[PDB]
């Protein structure tokens, strides 16, 4: 059974939302990374030098989450609830806000750790004022389903309300979960994607001790270098990224224009190392292949890879033998970490939606910092100037910490 | 398509593992829950004192998992990824240790919150001594995905490693995500149950500050009262579970006796309030009804429901009527929560562990302190003495906190 032989039903995508260091309109984002736009710079925030951390660059949002947000949602949400709620209700008006089926309609939105602003908030009150000074209201924001809950709540989504973690991957994973629920036949219309926290001095100093951040601060746009020579490690880059999907039938049946189909999922893991992936590859690779059984395609198909490329020495290295486990070595690869940096549980929905992007334009950014290429990996890498093509099918990689490997296989409508 | 009429290949429990309040051994639970056991006593710890809490009662692990830990395991990894090891561990050697394809094994493994004390420590050694005091290894303990990458690490699981997070129901969702990934043909056996943190001053605080817990505290056994007409909130009991599920193809090749069959799943949301659970139960009786649908089951053929039954007002009333809506208000319904409390992320596997105890042994623990029938319930509630039968098919119920809805349907074997 696949997509190609008919043996799951047709699912399309037909809306998505974005908010990136670039800006708050995915649209937009499209333009400014085929620009060569990057949203990494100097971080000018008052932490940085308080604590004289090591890592001084990140991507804040062009427009933050909180100025679009009252005092009520400031105490009633964590962050990343109210960044769901942002994104839910922008891309529930970009689909032209469809009455649809509650009881056909589920809701998988991932992320990498929750509302953890308020734990430390709530053991902060508890420890000055005691039990009495924690809030009612605690429970559902720390959940870390709370995010998916709050968009189901909002949109009143009744098919099923998900949240996996699984770190860099969550947000390709959600979306892979989703197609799940439609395709068994559990719904016919999802929002899936993810939404992730911003970058302060703890997750910085965190990452930073892991010892896989780029420390190149005196030149912030060029710190991410994917596939390059000279790549230190990943860069912070903030962001939230949702999808609408749906069975094709479904869309027809409102009218809605499809941007691109969603044809196969695969999830596989390592097994490896907690923190860092395979070196062989093999098992990122079967992720890739897996999504391209269940599309009922071949490699040979497959003209475009939007790779995971974190930018570390090692990750990098990995992921060019997986497209090579995987046959895919001949598709053209973007890295849009190069340009967007890492958002962590968010950052899997929004690459699956850049990916979206460039089957319905049929155009490729060009990957930043690809100047002097590492000689062991051989990959097709877009860069100098976006690349116009007839892309018919492509690949979604995503591949987190703990050994999750997350493929998504789309093609053009 | 179904299990019944040979749609979804069978898949059958062929191992079974569980730390609880009442004992380390799962055979030894079920036996002081036959004899009318409970786990719940006085809670003696200092924080209790200390913090004057409303809630003095609680069920700890009858033995404490650090006590099974060195100083290595203490240091690098967070509480529930220890849980998560040493339940793996167990599981697999009470599976006969054997030699599975680690290309066709995956782990899903659900979870409430996480890593969550290494973030409260992370703050505090940063805030106390600046960045360089946070851990090296703070972010694979704190990631909520840690449990179930320790345990897919550990035992060799390369067919996918994943974590939901589904508050009460996130142990009975990863059993689901597990019967997924093995009927959608992405493995073949599957280690899937859920851990879950101890109890301390601030989770009580919290949950405590909904007035969602009982504080009848003089009488700790007594507090946990799941559809009686005198209940006052759910009780809090330490617990982590996790069964091996697999093929019976699989099962019978290495000779693998199983306990009970794994029949279908069903997840639905309500979409109606971020803590409180729908009154109508029209949606937790739809995830009743879709877990026969892919089971192949009706209603009649029901003979025993395993309740949610967390003791709250409001929630035992929507169970209720949601057994109703199944139409399977003729079945026998017990409520485990009643002896061993509740244990969030993790009480959903326990009690799917107990459903499958309760299928191979043909019997039905009594629901403790069921002693005046609420008139507005109506189900058929064993208590006093255990029940004895022939039971054929049963159904697992979780109703977490942001209204996921997780019904399974087991089978005896
Ligand atoms: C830019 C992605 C890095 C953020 S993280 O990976 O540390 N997650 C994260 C999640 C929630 C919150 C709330 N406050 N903060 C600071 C958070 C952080
Ligand atoms: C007995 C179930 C209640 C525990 S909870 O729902 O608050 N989760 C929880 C998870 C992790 C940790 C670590 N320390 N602590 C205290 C934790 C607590
Ligand atoms: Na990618
Ligand atoms: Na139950």
């Amino acid at each position: 059974p696949s997509t190609a032989n008919g043996g799951f039903p047709s699912v399309v995508v037909t809306a998505v939302t974005a908010t990136t260091s670039i800006s708050p309109d995915i649209e937009s984002t499209w333009k400014g990374l085929l620009a060569g736009e990057s949203g990494i710079h100097a971080l000018e925030d008052e932490f940085v030098t308080k604590w004289d951390l090591a890592v001084k660059i990140g991507g804040h949002l062009k427009d933050p989450v909180d100025s679009h947000m009252g005092r009520l949602d400031m105490r009633r949400m964590s962050y990343v609830q109210r960044m769901g709620k942002l994104l839910g209700g922008q891309l529930w008006e970009s689909a032209g806000s469809p009455e649809v089926d509650p009881d056909r309609f589920a809701v998988v939105v991932g992320t990498g750790l929750g509302g953890a602003e308020r734990i430390v908030e709530s053991y902060d009150l508890m420890n000055a004022g005691g039990p009495r000074k924690v809030s009612p209201l605690a429970v559902q924001m720390i959940m870390p389903n709370g995010a998916a809950a709050v968009i189901g709540l909002q949109l009143g989504a009744r098919a099923g309300v998900m949240t996996p973690v699984s770190a860099c991957s969550s947000g390709s994973e959600a979306i892979a979960h989703a197609w799940r629920q439609i395709v068994m036949g559990d719904a016919d219309v999802a929002v899936c994607g993810g939404v992730e926290g911003p970058i302060e001095a703890l997750p910085i100093a965190a990452f930073s001790m892991m010892r896989a951040m780029s420390t190149r601060n005196d030149e912030p746009e060029r710190a991410s270098r994917p596939f390059d020579k000279d790549r230190d490690g990943f860069v912070f880059g903030e962001a939230g990224a949702l999808m609408l999907i749906e069975t094709e039938e479904h869309a027809k049946a409102r009218g809605a224009k499809p941007l691109a189909r969603l044809l196969g999922a695969g999830i596989t893991s390592d097994a490896f190392h907690m923190v860092a992936p395979a070196a062989d590859g093999v098992r990122a690779g079967r992720a890739m292949t897996r999504s391209l059984e269940l599309a009922g395609l071949s490699p040979a198909d497959i003209d475009h890879v939007n790779a995971h490329g974190t930018a570390t020495p090692i990750g990098d290295a990995a992921e060019a033998n997986a497209i090579r486990v995987a046959g895919c070595d001949q598709a053209a690869v973007y890295a849009p970490k190069s340009a967007l940096g890492h958002s962590i549980g968010a950052v899997g929905a929004l690459e699956s939606v850049l990916t979206v992007l460039t089957l319905r334009d049929g155009v490729i950014p060009p990957t930043l910092n690809y100047e002097t290429p590492d000689p062991e990996i051989d990959l097709d890498v877009v860069a100098g100037e976006p690349r116009y093509g007839d892309y018919r099918y492509a690949v979604n990689n995503s591949f987190g910490f703990g050994g999750h490997n997350v493929a998504l296989a789309f093609g053009r409508y």
